[PDB]
């Protein structure tokens, strides 16, 4: 349940995501687009989800998916400024997991995430270590759906 | 028509919207869960949209309303942090109105969120001017509804 999957967040966990995120949401723009154009070369079958979004392989060009890219890191700002409370993270999680469950959106469908994330992480000289921190804060959303 | 709003967002304007929103934003919780009690003392109505949320009644104890607030507050961050570039400015806005588009919000009714607006500056001093730069920044959401 999410209010377990928020407590697997420990201070390395949350001192990890806190350094590497001060780097990637440094630039929102240019590595959201980057996440989703990974997302959608590593796993092509999401696409179907963002058909609204167009031809997605314009990556910047395509104004819808530059929208929703820059709109994807500020939920991405908004968990890691809730790190402090738990009980602000959770509600914060499980409202931002009411449209995902609305468009049928699994765990193991949002778990697709954790690729590009760890790709990025990469690019950026940030390993395993805050790949796999990463991922404990994409669980607790996992937990929500 | 998005651009032609935005075009409204002048030199001064923008810099009203940044100094209020130092202030405004710095604590996202409790000024998104004040602007959200302040619009449904004053537009009843506008709970009609909000079943979800359940018992709104409860302000910031109940976890469904504070976690929206907050929520809010970072689609707000994000259209601070766009003024000086109308392209990503105008995709971001257009992206967020979709959902609000389904929920059949009219650009009338989203234009109730200014009188709360208009409250939440003015408890922390910030008089008519900005009020006045705020109703800009709502009018481009508004063209995108
Ligand atoms: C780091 C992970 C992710 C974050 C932070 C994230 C964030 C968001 C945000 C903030 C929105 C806009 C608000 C809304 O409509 O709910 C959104 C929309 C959406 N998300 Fe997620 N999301 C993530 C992963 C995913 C994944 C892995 C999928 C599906 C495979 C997904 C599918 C969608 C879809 C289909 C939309 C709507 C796109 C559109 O038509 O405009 N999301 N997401
Ligand atoms: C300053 C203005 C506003 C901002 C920045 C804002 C922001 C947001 C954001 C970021 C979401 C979550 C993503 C989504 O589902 O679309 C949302 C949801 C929503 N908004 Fe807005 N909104 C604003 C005003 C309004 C107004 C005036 C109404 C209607 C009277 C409205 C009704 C809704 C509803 C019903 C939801 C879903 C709530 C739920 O989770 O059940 N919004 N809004």
């Amino acid at each position: 349940s999410v209010y377990d999957a928020a407590a697997q967040l420990t201070a390395d966990v949350k001192k990890d995501l806190r350094d590497s995120w001060k780097v990637i949401g440094s630039d929102k723009k240019g590595n959201g687009v980057a996440l989703m154009t990974t997302l959608f070369a590593d796993n092509q079958e999401t696409i179907g989800y963002f058909k609204r979004l167009g031809d997605v392989s314009q990556g910047m060009a395509n104004d819808k998916l530059r929208g929703h890219s820059i709109i994807l890191m500020y939920a991405l700002q908004n968990f890691i400024d809730q790190l402090d409370n738990p009980d602000d993270l959770v509600c914060v999680v499980e409202k931002f997991a009411v449209n995902h469950i609305t468009r049928k959106i699994s765990a193991a469908e949002f778990g697709k995430i954790n690729g590009p994330i760890k790709k990025v992480l990469a690019s950026k000289n940030f390993g395993d270590k805050y790949a796999n921190a990463w991922a404990k804060l994409v669980a607790v959303v996992q937990a929500a759906l």
